[PDB]
């Protein structure tokens, strides 16, 4: 089914100068940017979204990166998106990630994987309530 | 010197599925994306961006066009960012645009051209402040 | 219970300058304004968050209305709020609504009447999440 | 002339719920919201905007103050705004304060004084255009 998951382009990605590669890869593999905002998370933005971390041992580092400069927040919409952009992503662990995946591809380590998926759909709900109003998605037709 | 100039990708720019494509153009030369929002325009929006234009026989499709489907909203950063934008978009008549720009590339017509740019710095300063708080706007390092 | 609504001051609120009149009737009954946003909807923002009407023969009117001018969005915070603000409001008839009533002080006419609440909970979740972001909400201490 | 001045409620007055009563000090002497937007400031923001207190002893209290807790920003339309909502706040330390101003009525202390309000014309317009898009600016009439 059509479904709509976040994506956040952390740090890192904007760093390395490949927000339009990345961005090109969820274009290519039918999944469609339906809201997009280039945005720096005050400390309390990062804690709240990242809530379900917070017993976590890297919290405290997890949260001061994703504050270290801009991110770049995105809805993106398609069929069975929460699977197919986290397996566009790759691992989490970078060492593990396939070939062909954002990770695998950008990112540096474990910390500073490039990029973040929501992990279910129940999460996507959330995650994308988080960020946007229902008035700054907005899909259009492919042509 | 460092300079910021807007850009817009429009309809026809979603709707081909090359936002990503687009944004690489700038990464690649140097102009980095400081403010991004995907946002869909409303009438009063296009025609007041588009304002000096409104005594023009084309105004009124414009507008249409504008609010026809969301756009892209960016603010380019970058030394001589307002030329090199329009460097890299083309002529604005993707007919008479130069090999590997933006409009050379990927635009239809002088209407369905993709995207805009400001054209001078003085109009870059109006054109982004109609748009986004200086508190959208984020200039960060780039590095490896 | 503590609930969150969604309060919209119409066109002619703003246009009679009532907006912290208004905004004080609910600061006195305990309604604590959350969220707050002066905007000016465009034709799909006011048809998209009034579908359910899409059907009677007033949609257009409101509509029109809606987006003839700016109005104040907000998101009030307080006991058994949904309830609440509509109590404070009054009748959707400014003719019928009781006496010390936002409605029966301000309002012209039914079509012109100043204010509009989230008729229920499970409506208020959504009026909510259509024109704020989780972020955009911030409660704060009663001092 | 007409004008544009920007004011917040900072979040003391919030606190003291009297939100409704500083915009009414405003609509009844002519001054019309024409932006109004509730935010948390950041760290970042705060020292940001205050960025001219920055060699002054206070700063740092004064940017934990104004990200303690959330404050109301607004944009206020009117004639000769600028000057008159100088006039309706009163002085910035509250016992200089002249009788039935905002600060007189409603402030602590100094540096929990209830609102900010441009000082110039100049600084007006900066202070708008970094926390408000120009689309996000709406004039109105006043009618009955
Ligand atoms: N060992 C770990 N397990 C999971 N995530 C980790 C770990 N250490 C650091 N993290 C980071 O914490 C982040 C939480 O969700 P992300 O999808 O943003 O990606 C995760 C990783 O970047
Ligand atoms: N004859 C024309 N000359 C210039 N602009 C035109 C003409 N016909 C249509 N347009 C469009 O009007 C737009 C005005 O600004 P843009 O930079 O968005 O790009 C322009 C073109 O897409
Ligand atoms: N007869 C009607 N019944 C209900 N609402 C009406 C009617 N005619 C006009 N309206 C308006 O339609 C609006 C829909 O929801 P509001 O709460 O905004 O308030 C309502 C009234 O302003
Ligand atoms: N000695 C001081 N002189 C001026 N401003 C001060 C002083 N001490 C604290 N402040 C606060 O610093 C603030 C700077 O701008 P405001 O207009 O927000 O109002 C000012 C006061 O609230």
């Amino acid at each position: 089914a059509i479904e709509r998951t976040l994506s956040i382009i952390k740090p890192d990605g904007l760093e390395k100068g490949v927000i339009g590669k990345i961005i090109s890869r969820f274009e290519e593999k039918g999944l469609k940017p339906v809201a997009i905002r280039l945005q720096h998370l005050s400390q309390a933005q990062a804690e709240g979204f990242y809530a379900v971390h917070k017993a976590r041992p890297f919290f405290k580092d997890l949260v001061q990166f994703m504050i270290s400069g801009p991110v770049v927040l995105m809805v993106l919409e398609g069929e069975n998106a929460v699977l197919a952009n986290r397996d566009i992503m790759g691992a989490t662990n970078p060492a593990q990630a396939a070939e062909g995946t954002i990770r695998k591809d950008f990112a540096t380590s474990i910390d500073k994987n490039t990029v973040h998926g929501s992990d279910s759909l129940e999460n996507a709900k959330i995650e994308i309530a988080y960020f946007f109003r229902e008035t700054e998605i907005h899909s259009y037709p492919y042509q």
